[PDB]
């Protein structure tokens, strides 16, 4: 019932994704020199460093905020791969499988903890 746990759990796993090899396309801003038409596509950019701030920054309030922006991360993904048989597209969705698998007891255990804080 810590309502604080999530945060280093957070951290932890951020790490973990920075060890991965298919986190490498992701781990800085897509560069729009080597994509000129990225903003054509992709209205609101997001990369694990971006969220690795944002959470050392403390500007996250709940886990639930970072999984929509990690979600962000592989929806511009599918959105600008030209093939669904595309390597960096097939990098993302291992990598998605992995987080899922791993923030899922995070988010379940914060929600469990604010109900008996609130209870
Ligand atoms: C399939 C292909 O040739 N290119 C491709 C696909 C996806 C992505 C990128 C390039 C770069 C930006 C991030 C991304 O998800």
């Amino acid at each position: 019932y810590d309502i604080q746990a999530w945060k280093k759990q957070c951290e932890e796993l951020l790490n973990l994704i920075f060890q991965c090899e298919d986190s490498e396309p992701f781990r800085q801003p897509v560069d729009l020199l080597e994509y000129p038409d990225y903003r054509d596509i992709i209205d609101t950019p997001m990369d694990f460093a971006t969220v690795r701030e944002t959470l050392e920054a403390g500007n996250y309030e709940s886990p639930m905020e970072l999984c929509k922006d990690v979600r962000l991360i592989f929806s511009n993904s599918k959105a600008y791969t030209p093939s669904k048989r595309s390597r960096i597209y097939s990098m993302s969705l291992r990598l998605s499988a992995f987080f899922e698998e791993h923030i899922s007891s995070v988010l379940s255990d914060y929600k469990s903890a604010l109900r008996f804080h609130k209870r």
